[PDB]
């Protein structure tokens, strides 16, 4: 699988478990069509979203439901969700790991792209 | 000035100057309506986007054109744009400062909210 | 004001107020000599630490007492302090703004350096 | 092994390979004594620094040589090193993963503590 998402909780110092997210692919009319989705595991990771053959070049959006995560912990957050929008680019063999580090009023997102 | 956006460049250690961004507000039909737009100044800040009267309760999206910023510096970055989606003014008027810290393969977005 | 430090709280979305910090400068014998100290204001900023004449070339360390900040809010954080170590003024005088973004189990430190 | 360190490069979107670091433990006289050291692997990770029996409660410092990493890439950095200072605390079974996300003028450090 060429795309994995990892989510971490900066308040508790833990993987962020049971975080829902949807992946969309941008269509020719500039709309977002659903592509894949799931929830993070006990390790904070979501594997198996797609396959090499399906994950073609294009613009993708990962929408991570961070608000529901914080609400379950009883903490008021700022963001409605965390958004990661990127172009997949074929330059040799590539695997994408997207990490989201979550705080109630801040998040960071990083891509590690490896061969 | 109930909404201000500040953008910083983590490669150069500088304000990110001339960064374009568009603000949208979610309409009753769930579409994103244009709300305001502008570019960061030499200080990396964009002031004057809206007014207290115009900045009603709602869900807002700030799309910061980080890709064009990096490309003009000779860097091909990961993200298409940095996106910040948030509910504003749900408990009455607040002042929002959104800061985006940019690197080619990572960014963070933080909000300081004051009454 | 060639050195300013700003501290933000990513849990509350606010300036981090009354945060103590100590600045040290490396002496010729490799020990850390006291240089300046202070606490952040209601804006989360600490101004006036030094002057252009006093802030000579050297290696400086800013130790920000993040642990006491979190403990007073009822949180037991991971880090003892946030540490920022840097060479200053190696190519002539510069102005340094150091920002620390704090969460209980994570922090970031960023510098904006201007001529 | 109860302590692992992972280092990521936010400019290239990659693990930060061959990054040297030293771990110190604070002594009773407030000096830092060497405890362990190594360099990150091709995955950006440094494993095997210590053992359960050796890693007792106390204050530890991880000093990551980020300046040498950026210098090898020909990029001028801000920090002399990245410093992570924390107290190890016995509260049930615990494994510490310290992640450092590096940019030339900014870094973030996060602890994920798991059972
Ligand atoms: O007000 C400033 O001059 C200033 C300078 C720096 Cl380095 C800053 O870095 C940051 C890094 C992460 C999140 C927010 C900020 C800031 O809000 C910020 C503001
Ligand atoms: O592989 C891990 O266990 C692990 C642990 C931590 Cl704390 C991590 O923090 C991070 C903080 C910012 C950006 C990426 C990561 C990680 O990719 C990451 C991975
Ligand atoms: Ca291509
Ligand atoms: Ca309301
Ligand atoms: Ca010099
Ligand atoms: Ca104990």
């Amino acid at each position: 699988c060429p795309l994995m998402v990892k989510v971490l909780d900066a308040v508790r110092g833990s993987p962020a478990i049971n975080v829902a997210m949807h992946v969309f692919r941008k269509a020719a009319d500039d709309t977002w069509e659903p592509f894949a989705s799931g929830k993070t595991s006990e390790s904070g990771e979501l594997h198996g979203l797609t396959t090499e053959e399906e994950f073609v070049e294009g613009i993708y959006k990962v929408e991570i439901d961070t608000k529901s995560y914080w609400k379950a912990l009883g903490i008021s957050p700022f963001h409605e969700h965390a958004e990661v929008v990127f172009t997949a680019n074929d330059s040799g063999p590539r695997r994408y790991t997207i990490a989201a580090l979550l705080s109630p009023y801040s998040y960071s997102t990083t891509a590690v792209v490896t061969n």
